[PDB]
């Protein structure tokens, strides 16, 4: 069921912002590992004395990487005279975030019709304000409320290219890498307690629970057209294997964003390209599932993928799950940084065509039991 | 003249340690951009609950990248019970260093006969102690004294592979990249005042002044065989163009390491390989000198390089300088991180064969006047 209860008009995911200590090195690593192009910048070369911010793009996906400069560069400025292109930025907040959590997502940004109204209605419905609405160059309005931990939900609205104060990057420095990644599919948070977190977020957004079909319980909030998907996990304590959610919470120093799922238009091409670069600066992937796994997929998705393609999943280590209206191809990276916290999922969805409706195939929770049983069968 | 006044036996540069906020992303970027292999690690997977440290190697060059974990992971430990593989490490020092300077070199490490004796003699001769000698696994001794700013000189001695507590990296994760870089040639510091800095360092090491042949005055300290070379710069104020040393000091929040010079066995191959990767995750280089420059090199080094090779310097943007016993090929990267502070030099030296003696060709200070005059001639 979809009651369409959004308390304000939401459009799509807009960008994800990482808070870093050195934006350059993280952005260059991500660009090479994921096949994203350098498209915009705001830094010393553009007059920004406060923070260095670099934008990577692939299809509709926008990754922003931001780090603070020395506060001494901007000590004469006041908020009305700031050279920061993102007015919510604060040196102390950013250094406290990175020293506390290490590399991670600070903002999940969604585009809305009216960011000032979204902020007002959100806070009137229980949202804890983070940064009030500010209008940038009479063109864009941005506002921020708390989502979970030190992660914020950022509203962006345009009257009528990223943000004012950002410059398009030189053609020479902008190499057109592309491994087929096209858009953000969902962004997932880990919290100690699921109930209060859902009640809080669903309370100020009006997002509804998206129904689906080990180590965690979770629930998915979705916007009216179910294109903005915000799952949340909590641990389950007292099992044989320690919950990966609890491990996250300890190493992250509390709640925060667990994974980003990026939609590919050709998950085979994406994973061939990413795996080619794993040991030369890119991303490592989860251990591949036992042979027994792929020996059972024919009996479960043999109607959607040919024998050639299931052996292509074989090589790349892709997992496949199936709901009632669609099928889901998915694979997970190892953690993106030093700590066992944030990672990335690559996905492709098959079915549910009207365009494709959101969440087609679910989030792969059937692969929990399938992988467990398959580990046992390979042992035998 | 070389008085050979070293107060203790010094061998060679051993490693350079960068203090980072995320060691993984910096190390992966550097490995791809410079062609260095992942050879050793100390982190959660090796039992280190304190810091993540990754070692890159190319020839004899060793780059170490270290970042702190959450202090909560090791809150029960005391120094006698520590799981840190580098006992000098301190969470607060590391976070204070990175928030103050951003990405930069924390330690310049040289191998000595006896690190405990080097420390004692150094401090008896004015060195400010940083970390007393500690013997690791009855096998290696390390000790640290202050060099300039928050950079330390690290003594390492072996009784008889990097350090105890580090593990060799898996063959699958260790891809054998190599662009021809072979060893560290010199490591250069920027200070506000040259006199007191030289007096301090020469005072506790016995290093002597290595003689050579705009915006700075500098001086080079050298060990007995002149294989450990430690230049130091200060600004010259009151010129037309603002001194790059003063710019460094402002953006770095004071003194620190300015550049690392890496010797290549084939600087043409190194720069073809590095420039191929500049826009796909590697390093950018200085703007190439005007055409008039290469139109004058035949008249100055035409005896050492052929017309084919001088036009090969043409393409790659290599500079060439010449002293009285040797010739120097050199080129500079853009800054390695967000701030206009640390950069890298690639060099190759020609001449002075007995093996090659150190400093053969100097440090390129003749290229200052040559580039100025060449900019004028291209304007004409
Ligand atoms: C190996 C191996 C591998 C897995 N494993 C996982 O850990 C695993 C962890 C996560 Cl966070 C997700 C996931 O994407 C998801 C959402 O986006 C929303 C609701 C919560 C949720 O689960 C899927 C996983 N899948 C499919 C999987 O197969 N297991 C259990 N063992
Ligand atoms: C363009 C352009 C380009 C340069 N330029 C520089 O900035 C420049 C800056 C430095 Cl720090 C060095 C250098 O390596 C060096 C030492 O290692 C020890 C003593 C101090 C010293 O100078 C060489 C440079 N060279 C050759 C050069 O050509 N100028 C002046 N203009
Ligand atoms: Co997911
Ligand atoms: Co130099």
């Amino acid at each position: 069921k979809n009651p369409k209860s959004d308390k304000f008009k939401v459009k799509r995911f807009h960008h994800i912002e990482f808070w870093c200590g050195d934006a350059t090195n993280v952005a260059r690593r991500f660009s090479w590992g994921l096949g994203m192009r350098f498209s915009a910048k705001s830094d010393l070369s553009t007059g920004n004395m406060v923070h260095a911010s670099y934008l990577l793009t692939s299809g509709d996906l926008r990754f922003l990487f931001t780090a603070p400069y020395s506060p001494s560069l901007s000590a004469g400025e006041i908020k009305p005279t700031t050279t920061a292109s993102i007015p919510s930025f604060d040196h102390g907040s950013c250094r406290s975030f990175f020293s506390s959590h290490g590399l991670g997502v600070r903002a999940v940004a969604i585009e809305v019709e009216d960011a000032e109204s979204a902020f007002s209605i959100s806070v009137a419905n229980g949202a804890i304000p983070s940064s009030p609405p500010i209008v940038l160059n009479e063109a864009v309005t941005i506002a921020e409320v708390k989502l979970y931990g030190d992660v914020v939900l950022r509203y962006v609205s345009y009257k009528a290219e990223f943000l004012p104060g950002f410059e398009r990057v030189e053609d020479a420095s902008s190499f057109p890498l592309d491994y087929g990644i096209r858009r953000l599919d969902h962004a997932v948070g880990n919290v100690p307690e699921l109930g209060p977190a859902l009640t809080y977020v669903a309370g100020f957004t009006g997002f509804h629970q998206f129904a689906e079909f080990s180590g965690l319980n979770s629930a998915v909030l979705a916007s009216n057209d179910e294109m903005v998907l915000l799952p949340i996990n909590e641990p389950v304590h007292g099992t044989k294997r320690k919950s990966q959610i609890q491990t996250y919470l300890e190493h992250n120093e509390g709640a925060g964003l667990q994974h980003l799922a990026l939609m590919s238009e050709d998950i085979f091409r994406t994973l061939r390209e990413m795996r080619k670069r794993s040991s030369i600066g890119g991303f490592d992937f989860m251990p591949s599932p036992p042979p027994t796994y792929y020996q059972n997929l024919k009996k479960r998705v043999g109607d959607v993928l040919s024998d050639d393609q299931i052996k292509e999943c074989e090589e790349l280590g892709i997992l496949v799950d199936r709901d009632d209206q669609g099928t889901l191809l998915q694979i997970f990276t190892k953690p993106l940084g030093d700590r066992p916290t944030i990672f990335i999922e690559i996905i492709q969805r098959v079915g549910c065509m009207m365009y494709q409706s959101g969440g087609c195939g679910g989030f792969g929770k059937g692969n929990f039991s399938e992988l467990f049983k398959s580990i046992e069968e390979y042992e035998k």
